[PDB]
């Protein structure tokens, strides 16, 4: 570890939401591992002045402002600072404070700020010795400056990572607006067109309207074909004729055509009157997509590269390039700062010419397959050009009512349509699949199916082992050559049970896969499953309304119980976002000393401004260590300082709207699902072990893993799997709170 | 009344709530033994007919109450406004012995049903002269009563207070100014907002009085002369008092002087001229129109629904068509003809200036509410503050109920422009005993409306076992009036201040209380601050948690609420979120009931709706607790559905302050400090310790020396209330 | 009481203590019965005998607990009578045996160390027997055979003898 140095935080350019939760990562990590860590207030506008804009950040100063969106530091237009002409000020008072390591977190023109900060740092410490300000003894102490670059655009002009922070709180504030419009345009026949904020990157237009599924979508990195006015008018009238009586156009800031002139709102609404004659009333989302509370995968994901930053901080030597951090699968890793400008200027020189295919494969790999994905489902070849196989396709939700089940019929279906089967629907679960209720199902019948909980199908926590010989009667008389399963350990319970069966019945040798859906991310082989970040963000946001209840009835800690069975995927990333103070799960062991030892902290952080207290508990954390333990152990040892009382969320945690990630992740996994179903259906055998698969995921791309394997790795005692990707987030958990 | 059958059909504007309008009406018509039948496309569909009249039936209107708009349509005809296609649209309704009608529509189709009423005996004279009907059916059904429902956010009809759609129109309001309250405090910025309402400008009062704005522009009354001078003044005013955030409220048609509308992007001229903020123009479209309808609509448009049932067959065959409407708590029916006279008299009111007669014919609650606002965000001079010399203290003593720093808000700016210097009591009576009192003054409580919790602090602790820590940090202070805004607490302390005037002498000043609880058993009181707030908030809970109910089909949720042992959070949770049960402790209940409930609960699986929603009080018996009805619904419900068993907590209360609390906290403490004022002026009786209540429609100042006797202080709850009347009308909306 | 599934300390304590009801797992009980009984209860009220014992197996119902039957007699009987709960713990298992016991230890474990020096088949099924009482005298029932009268679910067998007197019992309560 490294200690004495001090680091310095500052918010320039690009400010998202989340942006909060990172500066409470950074300054309480500086402190944990090293000495003092300063605010630059104004981002880059601060460093120029200096004097006021430079103090001094405790532990007790990023509390409060974990559930606040934007950023307390603040952000202007710095001119004296991007020339060489005042930076020398800018670079003047860092040395006062002894601030010899910086942290920016931009994603845009900050982020090539600090490399010219960092280049220029070796010529800027030269003349300020030489014009006599300095000591000389201070232009080689602090001769070397290490800087950290964090992205904070909800653009998504940083084409180096995927996901950055800010994109899913204002993919939220987008959907939060199309929820509201679909409960009003069911009134008078009309159309809504939309405008997201997606001036250079059009990331933002891209998974926003493919989880509300939209009709069309105006990017500004892949234009439309030639001739698209007469294409979408043809397209917008299909929808008509599929009893659609909503259609939603999603427009980017900056939505080119064929050439590089804009296409604005208002040129499709005078479109829309030309050839259709429908209502459209043009709606344009300005600065409200950046506001709003920061989402559960926003403060974790601010709260990790707030921790990964200040590591890349002091870690790294002198003489190594600047690095942004960002997250990417089970360990987060450096990117260097040189080479993702290097990528920005590629992407900017793909997008003046017109060669916008290599600009969209460039911006990423999830861009690609969010691209690909959407065009096959939003876009429906007609019905007589459909390459039928003879084939019925069926899907089935078994397990708990997890949001975006809903979803993942509608992108299972509808792809499985276009690859030419016809779709069968399996309701009311394995219960349903034993007494029948098997129906086919179209595009017309999953039509705006993404927005609702639970399962319209239906969905049963009941294994198909004895009622077995009632879904083989099923599986003939509707000859169903392929299953598709959407939810949690009951279907990878469920899976193995047919694997068992094939020696016994004969028509269970037909492929089947099973797409994580559970609040509880239990299921073994995958490290995500559908409804995970719903019911993060319902716990997150709720525990943060229990927070406002205890600022205010002062010296009060609130003992909440979440739900997750075994797995504290919900208690321990429910802690890091909403900022619990502990939070005991099964896979972490604990003791009367350790209970004992929160307890001392909360005594000692009652005599701070933040006299509140906040604590989780699995449901199955321990089976003597109960919750209402920790609502009696705290009350006694802190009668003369804190009371403390019990909430028990239960179901409210799950349920309810579909959240934006839950949205496009089970409209993903759910189309590649099916390419695996229609890949392995055309062989003209089936016996197999790898038929019977779940897609996982791995780290960034998905993985085919058959329950064969995934025996050894699981825990059927626990219902959780064995290791865990989550647990190493451990120890990141416990330092951010003392 | 049976026998009848009534048509339901919505056209015109729409509004959030109108399904909860159409589920009420259905199925109050069925209780009584009516026919209901849906008339889609409004009058379009009685012309064609054929497919667009249908029977209604229990199971159709179940699971809309949560979805916004309309199922029906609302769409705007043109064949029925000729009588040619009248004869045939009457003709279809004489298929299905339709003779009641009811039009639940926005405010211009309500006059076609008026002229529908009138010939009626004209058309169905007509269809026997064609020999198309029986002579029996022109005497049988000779007269047609038709009635009218309020279902637009354009609110343009008066006579009422709040109309469907109004609450939940706020909401969306509100809810895009919180996302900017939480994020414009980066940069000093002023954002410009435009509400809906041409002429009406309801709206744009209450949204900016909530949010706490700087400037309204309303059609109504129009801004002061030079208003481009005063309005920069007054954003310049609150860049230097510590207020880096500035909202403009604008109404759709607001005027100026004339009949020149004032177009946001004027606004946005105005202050990028002579002012230079960032300032970026906002129109709210047709997102106020949408979301999930508020508690509070979902309530009215249950009631409305029943009464606009009851409103047709007890009607005479000569009686006027009639619109229903709330007032106040218990709801009436207006006049069709003289509802129409109204909104042509605020349209030439408005016309040729007039405008000081446009603002006192929208009836108490627009003038209530304009002077609020013009005495909240007009701040005087300190040099031209009359100072009385006397130290008015806030304190808040109970429960953190959401809202409670909005009503300290508004009775600190309020005591201070009457000529007094505020202080702050924290922690309530606990600080009262430590002395937690320091003068705040305006700048102080900016921004408070918005923040749920509590700022000042407050605790659930009584004076007497501390009565000598009061008596003496009380002298010291030289406080001279107290304000105390909490729970059923606040209650029991007056009473025990009340005591203690003859062994301390300290106690005998004038002291007013407001409610501000989520249990709403604040005795004299029919409402609380933050009982919106939570009921907002359970009945969410309960939609997302019959969400999973109806995910997993047959399935039972027993969901306890809190609020000690008042039923209120029971009864209206479980009337705005459509709960098949809700068990408080003023209706007792035995085995048998329980049982009944059952077998009603066990009747609805056969049907589409495989769910069931059943709430419980907290508290409403000490035997039949929340396990009791969990696991006799488990054993009794054995095969025909599972359940399972929820406890909301905590989670009810501290929430995001509802637009509702965000003006009755600012409005009623600004009247308690009016109230507090009015006795400052020179103590020795009972009626200086009142609370602050609500009887019919405005308040009244009820002293606790007489509210010993209607108060239950074995439960904390008040003896007769005022929303055990809507019992019946809740249990007859569950099969 | 305790005894797991098996209500033979219920069914046979509800008998000799005179208990006026006995739900014990073997008999299926909904809330009619429940409430059948608490109405015959109110009856009793108005009679010399003004008090009441019901017994409840450790395991009779996953919903019916004890407290439920508490809560149920409570409040269905506010104002006719006062009820109670009580759970006996361990104690049932107390110290000194009962004489029946004290002989019944000593009867069969000489005649199961008889079987022992009679035998000692040689590796089978019935060389793994139990003992057990018919009728009057002992049996020794191999542990294979036993396995179609008996329910592993609640340990307890499948057909009982003391069912029997499941008719009684009622009769000498109301």
């Amino acid at each position: 570890s490294g200690a004495g140095k001090a680091i310095g935080v500052l918010t320039s350019g690009g400010d998202a939401q989340g942006m909060n939760a990172a500066v409470r990562a950074v300054v309480r990590m500086g402190i944990y591992v090293g000495a003092k860590v300063y605010f630059i207030y104004e981002g880059y506008q601060g460093m120029v002045d200096g004097g006021s804009n430079i103090a001094e950040a405790d532990w007790e100063s990023v509390s409060s402002i974990l559930q606040v969106g934007g950023t307390i530091i603040g952000s202007a237009r710095c001119q004296a600072f991007r020339t060489r002409e005042g930076r020398l000020k800018a670079a003047c008072n860092l040395l006062q404070r002894g601030i010899t390591n910086l942290c920016v977190i931009g994603g845009d023109g900050s982020l090539t700020g600090a490399n010219l900060f960092r280049k220029e740092w070796s010529g800027l410490l030269e003349e300020l010795a030489r014009n006599g300000q300095i000591d000389k003894e201070a232009v080689q102490k602090y001769a070397y400056l290490n800087v950290v670059g964090m992205v904070g655009s909800i653009d998504n002009d940083f084409c180096g990572t995927d996901m950055t922070i800010g994109t899913d709180s204002a993919l939220h504030r987008i959907i939060e607006v199309v929820d509201a419009i679909m409960t009003t345009a069911q009134s008078h026949q009309r159309t809504f067109v939309l405008e997201v904020m997606g001036r250079h990157c059009g990331y933002l237009a891209l998974v926003s309207a493919l989880a509300c599924g939209a009709d069309w979508v105006f990017l500004p990195e892949s234009p439309p074909e030639e001739g698209w006015e007469e294409q979408m008018c043809v397209k917008l009238s299909e929808n008509r004729a599929r009893k659609k009586r909503l259609n939603i156009i999603i427009v980017a800031e900056g939505a080119i055509d064929t050439q590089n002139k804009p296409i604005t709102s208002e040129k499709i609404k005078e479109l829309v009157v030309t050839q259709l004659g429908y209502d459209t009333r043009v709606t344009i989302l300005g600065h409200v997509q950046r506001g709003g509370t920061p989402s559960a995968f926003d403060r974790i994901l601010a709260s990790r590269m707030g921790v990964e930053a200040v590591i890349a901080l002091l870690e790294a030597t002198p003489d190594t390039p600047a690095c942004v951090v960002s997250l990417n699968g089970n360990h987060a890793v450096r990117l260097p700062l040189m080479e993702c400008v290097q990528m920005t200027q590629d992407v900017q020189k793909a997008m003046d010419e017109r060669r916008f295919q290599d600009a969209v494969r460039l911006r990423g790999r999830s861009f690609a397959g969010n691209l690909n994905t959407y065009k096959r489902l939003a876009i429906k070849l007609p019905d007589d050009q459909i390459p039928k196989t003879n084939c019925n396709v069926a899907v089935i939700n078994v397990g708990a009512p997890a949001a975006g089940m809903n979803a993942a019929v509608r992108s299972a279906v509808r792809v499985g349509i276009a690859d030419g089967h016809r779709m069968l629907a399996i309701y009311d679960g394995f219960d349903g699949f034993a007494k029948g209720q098997i129906k086919e199902i179209g595009w017309t019948d999953v039509g705006g199916w993404t927005g609702q909980g639970g399962s319209i199908l239906g969905t049963k926590r009941v294994l198909p082992g004895k009622y077995l010989e009632e879904i083989a009667t099923q599986m003939r008389t509707h000859s169903i050559n392929a299953l598709l399963i959407i939810g949690g350990f009951e279907a990878y319970l469920g899976l193995l049970e047919l694997s068992a069966a094939r020696e016994k019945h004969e028509e269970f040798c037909v492929p089947m896969v099973m797409v994580p859906a559970t609040v509880s991310n239990n299921v073994p082989g995958s490290d995500f499953s559908i409804g995970a970040d719903t019911a993060l963000n319902t716990i997150t946001d709720t525990c943060n309304r229990i927070k406002q209840s205890a600022s205010g009835t002062k010296r009060r800690v609130f003992i909440i119980e979440t739900m997750g069975g075994y797995c504290g995927y919900l208690a321990n990333m429910g802690g890091l976002a909403a900022g619990a103070d502990a939070a005991y799960i099964f896979e972490e062991p604990f003791d009367i000393r350790d209970l004992q030892s929160n307890v001392e902290h909360l005594t000692e952080k009652m005599k701070t401004t933040i006299q509140r207290g906040l604590v989780l508990r699995n449901e199955s954390c321990s089976e003597n260590y109960t919750t209402d333990f920790i609502y009696q152990l705290y009350s006694e040892e802190g009668k003369g300082v804190f009371d403390c009382r019990k909430n028990v969320l239960g179901h409210m945690q799950q349920g309810g709207a579909p959240s934006p990630f839950d949205r496009n992740f089970g409209t993903k996994i759910s189309a590649r699902a099916m390419e695996w179903i229609t890949a392995k259906l055309k062989e003209a055998k089936f016996t197999t072990d790898d038929s019977i698969c779940v897609l996982g995921i791995s780290k960034r791309n998905v993985i085919f893993q058959p329950v064969a394997e995934l025996k050894k790795q699981t825990d059927f005692e626990h219902r959780i799997p064995k290791e865990q990707w989550w647990l190493k987030l451990r120890p990141l958990m416990k330092i951010l709170a003392k």
